[PDB]
């Protein structure tokens, strides 16, 4: 095993453990100190105001198992601090039979148990657990735990009657799936139910969902409120929330609902971000972020979505969220959203990106797998005197229209997605700044143009507002983590509407993927104006790409180029010509962002542990 | 419920939990603080010469389930104090994937991991798990665990590759079982092995055996040598030690063989006690004691048997033990017996008595299922010039015969028992003890004639000598517990061989057990003699009636009268003539016998729970 970056990479497989572990690694993100990683969960603002973030954890291996509570704290979502307990930075694991197959997803009850916060969690125990798989009942309960100490440690209630687990019986037949719990305060479900308390007895002023489906026949989310106030015990199915079909597909602009939900959560927004009105705000929008299986030909079967939702009544005193438009909140190698409410009105997101090493080929040799997205504000994105000869705009895909009293313009609706600005200005802050000079592309644009200045690292974030005609059928966009040999082409079609990221070239090592990411981005065109515009952010960290589109379009994926010069960037440009020009202004390149780990050394990795035989055996974990 | 003892019972399933807990409960034993227990396990004697003894123990619960090591010790097998730690008395629980259904039978290492006594244990896992059903590989395992603190806590081994569990694979295929690893050093073996660790490798100072059986051919006690002196981790198959056959019985005086074993071990006697040479004593003999199932019609399937073998060495470097004589530990409701090594050349036998209410009527309402017998030293029983007119001497059934030279007279060879005496000491010097007048049973003898002294509670033990002549057609005994309606009645019958207790009247509550016990007891008759003697002691205990015959025969059961006056005894007589006489000499009643737990209150119930609907979904445990 070499590990020369100035020639071609060798055979790769033949490094020891951890032999690659800084050289596709993040740096200014939360990842956890080594080993395996998947979904965040028990995401909450402390007392204090700092954030509490949690996530799926298997130290010391390479793919899931044990699966884990690990944790870290921050006062800024950028730069972060490892829990160090007498479990390492895991703070609860499995350890009752009611979830020593695994701790899964959970969320945090604010003012829960005596007081303190309190998670409400997925506790796994045997038998086949899957949405292909024949589970039965008990396989995934419920349960709670609670912490006296801020996150540091957490004390499960004991197992038994009256106590863990506290959701254990499945609300219809033959499910899919039961399990990460969702628990949030609504004013607005509160005034749906209130005159309907009678017929439940349940008073509550906490909900939670629990994701799912049925076989053979679709996903389901399944509503259940808090029998009364104050007390944690009693759970009260009321009915399905949302329900869509077996591998049912809103269309294009909307990914495909699969056959089971996975991590869903429910919020409400308005232009400024959080709404806690229950009803009365008219800019307010129902919300329902979720992840479905078995919809997808790709990207691990998984598609990360929202839709917005309008809220009917039933007879029996439950709630239908009807969707009224669908989306997708990430459109590349990305799942497992969470959403948790932050002080100032705020609902801040944040998801998991998985490596692109599907065949587990390197994942020894990293030491690692796994990231989080950023985190990312959520709000209404509200779009002005939108021309109403914009293409497909009356499809009403993952937007709503509103026209006009004299229909010569359109108020446009979607779900806004930005990065939080605690970790914009932070990685500004902290970067070598170069502002960079606006470029027309036309007839003597190169395909590739190198910015005037360039990265000096894997570590970096470019702006840059590309202006296109209305009519164009030019593409324009970024090329990262590039060398002549190695590089990762942003596109921008707006003729097809899509974004992609092409990843052929992106590394000399054959054993990563190399499909092309897609999404879809609407230019809502605006009423007088001859151009239409596509404002790129995109952030380099490490292997991670994470590209963001007009505060609503976000796609994250990853490249792994070999070469030590493979770092460089610059503007992309195909047919353009004198007639047919793109102009690409606010262009800007922030080399270095931060140091998301302050305290941890470069190298993290504590080796890695095989189960043993045993593991086959069991039949629950890979093992390593 | 009424508690009125003065007059006849109610319906006490209608009793509240544990209101019956201290009604029919011991006091001079060995006894959980409350709940379930069943075996006993993890016994050795500390440095400071005190005794540890552990116990397969459920808390709060009256059915097996979530099996942990309760704990106590004592300086004497007598008085016993608890250990108080953050899981109460238990000192070793299911905690990890590998044992999380159950922390079954062990034993001790003395010096193992870290020079710290060490405790080799079957940890149990998810999937059928029994003698009758299909088992797989991996369900039970073994692992060990050591103590830094003289049995108040104990750390387990990681889990994982080289770690735990230490023994995993099972030696052949569709076992009944795979469990109860009994460790123990072997001078014995070791020489007989010595020529042989050229083809296996193993030449640690520790063997360890594992309980079990194969599906329709028999049980087997699997031999495992451990490979290096000083390391705990690898133990190699040897092969198996004791092969019987498929409900293969040995006779009348042996029990049965049944489909599997359970809790066997293996120790060296001779006629002083244990015995630890390599061979060179020739008054020494090696024994196996062991659990059989499903070789019986009641008794819950389990006979607690012993055997003497004849070690042999196979050419693959393993051990073939052949039962040279084969007989019954205890006779009546007892099983699990567990033998350690204990200083002054002693090996110490302790076994379970379950209770007699296997329909579990009453079990909530006692708060508590099962006790210990006493602890009994095991040696080699000698009984010089035995007369070979004695019936039946020559079967050589559960001992053995030597000739002398010229065949008038013969030496017989067989597993003695005998309560400990630190026990006998100290219950005789606790008690208001009644030297009794020696008794001629004749034709002047009514059917029961209660001794000069009586008891005065439920505490109590009795010796007597019963001199037969050697054609007598009469009977005799002990009745106890006895009051003009309920009492229990100790019968031996000469001519039939047959030691009875006879249960039809043993209590007005019709829900306990009411079968009549049975064990054969040879009286060997000696040269010249115109007699043959029955030495009879017999222990009652709350509920217990624990019965020794001869240093030999040892027979458990239980008995529950109902009326606070059924504390009675006396002398049974049947068929005593004026020709067919029996004389009763030795006779003493110890009243009172020893508070064995001195720091317990009377009522140490915390209530019972239970475990809620997740019980019948995961199907491990019964839930209360
Ligand atoms: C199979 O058997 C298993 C083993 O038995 C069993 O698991 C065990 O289950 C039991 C019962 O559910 C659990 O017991 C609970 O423990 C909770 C605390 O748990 C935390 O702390 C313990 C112990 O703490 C110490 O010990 C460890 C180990 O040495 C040290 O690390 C610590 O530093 C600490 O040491 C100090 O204290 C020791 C003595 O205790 C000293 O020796 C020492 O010197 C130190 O000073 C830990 O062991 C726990 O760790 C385990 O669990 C966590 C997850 O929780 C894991 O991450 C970890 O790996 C371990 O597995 C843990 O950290 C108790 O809170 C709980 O007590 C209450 O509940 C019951 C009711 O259910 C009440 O009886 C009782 O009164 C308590 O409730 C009161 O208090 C709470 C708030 O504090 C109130 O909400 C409640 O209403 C009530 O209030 C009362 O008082 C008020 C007045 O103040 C009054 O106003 C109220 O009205 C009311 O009266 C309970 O004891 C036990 O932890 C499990 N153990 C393990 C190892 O798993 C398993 O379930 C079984 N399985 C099956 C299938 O049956
Ligand atoms: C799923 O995830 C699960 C959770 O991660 C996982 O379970 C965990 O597995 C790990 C790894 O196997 C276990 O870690 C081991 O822990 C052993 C000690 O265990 C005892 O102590 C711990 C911790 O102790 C404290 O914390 C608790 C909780 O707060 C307190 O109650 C205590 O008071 C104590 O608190 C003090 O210390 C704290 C910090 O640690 C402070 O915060 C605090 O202020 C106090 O000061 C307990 O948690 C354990 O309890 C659990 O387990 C018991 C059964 O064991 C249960 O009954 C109980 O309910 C709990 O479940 C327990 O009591 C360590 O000994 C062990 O460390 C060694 O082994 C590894 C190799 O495997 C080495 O890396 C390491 O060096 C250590 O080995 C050295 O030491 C030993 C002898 O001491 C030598 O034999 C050895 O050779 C080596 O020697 C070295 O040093 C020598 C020089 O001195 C040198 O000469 C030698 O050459 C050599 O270098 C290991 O850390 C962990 O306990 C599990 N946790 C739980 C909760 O289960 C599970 O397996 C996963 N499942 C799957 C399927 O993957
Ligand atoms: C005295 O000790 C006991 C512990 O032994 C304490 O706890 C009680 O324990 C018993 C079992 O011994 C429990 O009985 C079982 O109850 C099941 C239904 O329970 C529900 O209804 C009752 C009645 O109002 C409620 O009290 C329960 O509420 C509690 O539990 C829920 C969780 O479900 C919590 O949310 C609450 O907060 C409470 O904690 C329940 O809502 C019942 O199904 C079960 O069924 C069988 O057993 C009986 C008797 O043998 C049969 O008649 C019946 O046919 C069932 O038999 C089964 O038997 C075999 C083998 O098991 C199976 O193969 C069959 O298919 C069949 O299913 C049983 O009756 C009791 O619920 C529980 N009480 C609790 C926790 O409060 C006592 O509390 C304690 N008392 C005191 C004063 O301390
Ligand atoms: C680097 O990290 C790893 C952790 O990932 C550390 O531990 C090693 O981990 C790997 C797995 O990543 C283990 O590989 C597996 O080994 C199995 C056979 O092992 C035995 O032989 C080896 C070789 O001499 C010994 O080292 C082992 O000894 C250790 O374990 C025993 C317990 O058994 C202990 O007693 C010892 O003390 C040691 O701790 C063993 O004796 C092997 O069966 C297993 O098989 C598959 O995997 C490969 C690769 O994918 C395939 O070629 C093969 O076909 C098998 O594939 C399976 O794949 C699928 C899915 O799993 C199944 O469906 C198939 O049916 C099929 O079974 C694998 O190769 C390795 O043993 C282990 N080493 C240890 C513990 O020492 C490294 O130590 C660490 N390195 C350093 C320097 O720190
Ligand atoms: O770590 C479990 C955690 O991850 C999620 C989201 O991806 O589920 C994954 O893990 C399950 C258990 O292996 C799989 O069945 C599932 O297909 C997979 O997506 C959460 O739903 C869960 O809490
Ligand atoms: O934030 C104002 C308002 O919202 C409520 C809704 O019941 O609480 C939400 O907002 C808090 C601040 O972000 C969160 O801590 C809380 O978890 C969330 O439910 C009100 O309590 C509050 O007055
Ligand atoms: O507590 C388990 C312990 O008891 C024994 C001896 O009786 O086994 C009993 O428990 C097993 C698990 O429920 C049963 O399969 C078995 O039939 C029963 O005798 C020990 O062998 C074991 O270690
Ligand atoms: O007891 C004398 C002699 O026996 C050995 C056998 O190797 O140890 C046994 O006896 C000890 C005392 O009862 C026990 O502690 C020990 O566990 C048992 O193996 C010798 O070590 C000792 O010299
Ligand atoms: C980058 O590195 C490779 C190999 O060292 C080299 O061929 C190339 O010329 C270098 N510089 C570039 C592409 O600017
Ligand atoms: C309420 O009605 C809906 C729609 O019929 C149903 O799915 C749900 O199960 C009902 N809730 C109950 C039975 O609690
Ligand atoms: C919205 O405006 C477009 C263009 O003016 C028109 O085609 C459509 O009918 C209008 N819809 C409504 C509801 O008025
Ligand atoms: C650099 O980053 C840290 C950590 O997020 C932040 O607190 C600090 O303000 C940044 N420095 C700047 C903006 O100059
Ligand atoms: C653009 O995207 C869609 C997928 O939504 C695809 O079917 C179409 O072929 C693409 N067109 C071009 C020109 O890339
Ligand atoms: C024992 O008690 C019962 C009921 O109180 C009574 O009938 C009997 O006479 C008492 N005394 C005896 C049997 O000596
Ligand atoms: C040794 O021989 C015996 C008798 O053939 C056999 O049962 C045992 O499995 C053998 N040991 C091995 C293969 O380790
Ligand atoms: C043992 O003694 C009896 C009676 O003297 C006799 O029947 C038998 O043959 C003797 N056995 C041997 C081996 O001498
Ligand atoms: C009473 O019993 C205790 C506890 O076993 C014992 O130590 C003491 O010697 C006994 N008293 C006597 C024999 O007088
Ligand atoms: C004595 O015991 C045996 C069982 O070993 C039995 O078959 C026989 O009938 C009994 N005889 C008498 C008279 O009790």
């Amino acid at each position: 095993c070499s590990l020369d970056q100035t020639v071609a990479p060798g055979n790769l497989t033949l490094c020891g453990n951890a032999t690659l572990f800084t050289t596709f690694r993040p740096k200014a993100r939360f990842i956890a100190p080594e080993g395996w990683m998947n979904a965040p969960m028990g995401l909450y603002q402390r007392a204090d105001g700092s954030i509490h973030a949690g996530y799926q954890s298997h130290p010391k291996h390479i793919q899931w198992g044990n699966i884990s509570q690990g944790a870290a704290y921050s006062s800024d979502f950028t730069s972060w601090t490892d829990f160090n307990g007498s479990e390492g930075y895991k703070t609860i694991w499995p350890s009752q039979i009611y979830d020593i197959r695994g701790v899964f997803d959970g969320s945090i009850i604010k003012e829960g148990i005596d007081g303190y916060p309190t998670i409400l969690y997925t506790s796994t125990s045997f038998g086949p657990l899957g949405a292909t798989l024949n589970e039965a009942e008990g396989t995934e309960t419920q349960s709670l735990a609670y912490t006296t100490d801020d996150g540091a440690s957490w004390i499960k209630l004991g197992y038994g009657a009256g106590q863990n687990p506290v959701i254990y019986e499945w609300p219809e037949t033959n499910l899919t799936g039961f399990r990460d719990p969702y628990v949030f305060q609504s004013p607005r479900l509160e005034a749906l139910l209130a005159n309907t308390t009678s017929i439940t007895n349940a008073t509550g002023d906490h909900f939670a969902t629990i994701s799912g489906g049925v076989h053979g026949d679709g996903a389901r989310l399944f509503l259940y409120r808090q029998h009364t106030t104050g007390e944690f015990i009693k759970w009260t199915y009321l009915g399905p929330l949302v329900t869509t079909g077996y591998k049912e597909s809103y269309g294009e602009w909307s990914g495909n609902y699969g056959i089971n939900f996975e991590t869903a959560g429910v919020t409400r927004l308005n232009p400024a971000g959080a709404a806690w009105d229950n009803g009365s705000d008219t800019t307010a929008v129902d919300f329902v972020t979720f992840g479905t299986e078995q919809g997808r030909a790709d990207h691990q079967n998984h598609w990360p979505l929202w839709a917005a939702v309008d809220y009917e009544v039933r007879d029996n005193g439950s709630i239908e969220a009807v969707i009224a438009y669908s989306g997708v909140q990430d459109w590349g190698r990305s799942y497992a959203y969470a959403s948790f409410p932050v002080e100032g009105y705020r609902q801040v997101s944040v998801g998991w990106i998985y490596e692109d090493d599907d065949n587990v080929i390197l994942a020894k040799q990293f030491g690692y797998q796994g990231a989080f997205t950023l985190f990312r504000d959520l709000f209404v994105k509200v779009v002005e005197n939108v021309s109403p000869s914009t293409p497909g705009l009356f499809e009403q895909a993952s937007w709503s229209t509103k026209n006009s009293t004299d229909g010569m313009s359109v108020t446009v609706t979607t779900l806004g997605q930005r990065v939080v600005p605690e970790t914009l200005a932070a990685y500004k802050g902290n970067s070598t700044v170069s502002t960079l000079a606006p470029v027309m592309l036309n007839e003597s644009a190169a395909a590739y143009t190198p910015f005037s200045s360039q990265p000096t690292d894997r570590f970096y974030a470019l702006t840059g507002s590309f202006e296109f005609g209305l009519n164009t059928t030019a593409k324009a966009g970024f090329r990262v983590l590039a060398s002549e040999e190695e590089y990762t082409d942003i596109w921008f079609d707006p003729a097809s509407e899509n974004l992609t990221v092409v990843r052929t070239a992106s590394s000399l090592i054959k054993s990563f993927g190399n499909d092309t990411e897609l999404a879809k981005v609407k230019l809502y065109e605006i009423v007088g104006a001859e151009s239409k515009t596509l404002n790129l952010t995109v952030f380099v960290d490490g292997s991670v790409i994470e590209i963001y589109a007009n505060d609503e379009v976000a796609l994250s994926t990853r490249a792994y180029p070999w070469l030590a010069n493979s770092t460089g960037a610059g503007l992309l440009a195909d047919g353009t010509t004198a007639g047919d020009v793109v102009g690409v202004s606010g262009l800007e390149l922030w080399d270095g962002l931060v140091d998301a780990w302050p305290a941890r050394p470069a190298n993290t990795s504590q080796g890695l542990v095989w189960d043993g035989p045993t593991a086959a055996m069991y039949g629950l974990f890979a093992g390593y």
